[PDB]
DNA sequence: TAAAATGTGATCTAGATCACATTTTAGGCAAAAAAGGCCTTGACATCCCACCTCACGTATGCTATAATGTGTGCAGTCTGACGCGGCG
């Protein structure tokens, strides 16, 4: 259907894991699409500490904020959650096929609207809640993300203390201690990498 | 000038620090073994085949008082023109 006509035009590259997608500040000259896999968008500070922006699954056009004004840059890092086949688009051609077909910026209305909605409650939560609420609702939303697997009492997922410390804006063993308290509160099971939340659905 | 904004500062309060030992656990590399894919075996079940197989059916033969030329149930006749064979 629609997607067939647009993949008919695209140029593709295969991405290994562990590496960089976007380099912040450089010339933004291409839009991409997640052909297969998952990715983690994030950003550094002056000191170099990472702080995660989000994860992203299938159904995502990628590297879009540079599409629009002449002479823009990359406003964030994007790092490998997994190995990912990824597409290629130029911007003059973006003018061409937005003009002869308006459904792609209808799609990008979809995705970008989701992204500043989810970001709207990212910052909205970033003001007020406490670390309990931060990591709690974090792992709720990751329980909504399809990367988690089904456990017969809920949802299981595999992650370390460091990266969730880079989610909620605090240190890793802090979330370790309140995590073990949360175990003692009987709302999770937890063996090392593999953690599980019940109460889903 | 009504009504919202602006200083008192001492007394606190949930997380970050910070070097180093110990887990784990990947993830991914070598693989043991089991369960399909490959074949076989024994055992069964059902036949196809045909090979027979007797009962019932069927092809054929005579019957010696004597008897000896149909018909047989119909048609109802339409009619005007054209060929042809007699017909003088
Ligand atoms: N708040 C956000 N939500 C989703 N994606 C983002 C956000 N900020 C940056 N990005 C992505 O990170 C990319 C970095 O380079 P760009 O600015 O060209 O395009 C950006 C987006 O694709």
């Amino acid at each position: 259907p629609t997607l067939e006509w647009f993949l008919s035009h695209c140029h593709i590259h295969k991405y290994p894991s562990k590496s960089t997608l976007i380099h912040q500040g450089e010339k933004a000259e291409t839009l991409y699409y997640i052909v297969k896999g998952s990715v983690a968008v994030l950003i550094k500070d002056e000191e170099g500490k990472e702080m995660i922006l989000s994860y992203l699954n299938q159904g995502d056009f990628i590297g879009e904020l540079g599409l629009f004004e002449e002479g823009q840059e990359r406003s964030a890092w994007v790092r490998a959650k997994t190995a990912c086949e990824v597409a290629e688009i130029s911007y003059k051609k973006f003018r061409q096929l937005i003009q002869v077909n308006p459904d792609i910026l209808m799609r990008l209305s979809a995705q970008m609207a989701r992204r500043l909605q989810v970001t709207s409650e990212k910052v909205g939560n970033l003001a007020f809640l406490d670390v309990t609420g931060r990591i709690a609702q974090t792992l709720l939303n990751l329980a909504k993300q399809p990367d988690a697997m089904t456990h017969p009492d809920g949802m299981q997922i595999k992650i370390t203390r460091q990266e969730i410390g880079q989610i909620v804006g605090c240190s890793r063993e802090t979330v370790g201690r309140i995590l073990k308290m949360l175990e003692d509160q009987n709302l999770i099971s937890a063996h090392g990498k593999t953690i599980v939340v019940y109460g889903t659905r």
